[PDB]
């Protein structure tokens, strides 16, 4: 059997993300909070690096690993790309919802990354 197709990735992760977050009584992380990205083609690389700086979340774990499905990016604690601007950090439980929207927005144009 092949690998996964793209848009059969995405639509198990969004399966798998909003399953997390829906029976979520309180933030997964201990209220860790990450900084904002600019949503643009390079959701998943500009999203892993942000994530790089949550550590000690095993319900993201999975996640990192699908995220890179989608970007090759090996990016280290000390690396960083998108955190250039000065920007407030926010929730994790609700930086997840904000990628959510452009998440399923790419289905309805089939572009994935």
């Amino acid at each position: 059997m092949g690998p996964v197709p793209p848009s059969t990735a995405l639509r198990e992760l969004i399966e798998e993300l909003v399953n997390i977050t829906q029976n979520q009584k309180a933030p997964l992380c201990n209220g860790s909070m990450v900084w904002s990205i600019n949503l643009t083609a390079g959701m998943y690389c500009a999203a892993l690096e942000s994530l790089i700086n949550v550590s000690g979340c095993s319900a993201i774990e999975k996640t990192q690993r699908m995220l890179s499905g989608f970007c090759p990016h090996k990016v280290s604690a000390g690396q960083f790309s998108s955190l250039h601007v000065r920007d407030t950090k926010i929730e994790v439980a609700q930086f997840v919802k904000d990628l959510l929207l452009h998440l399923k927005k790419l289905f309805r144009e089939g572009r994935f990354n």
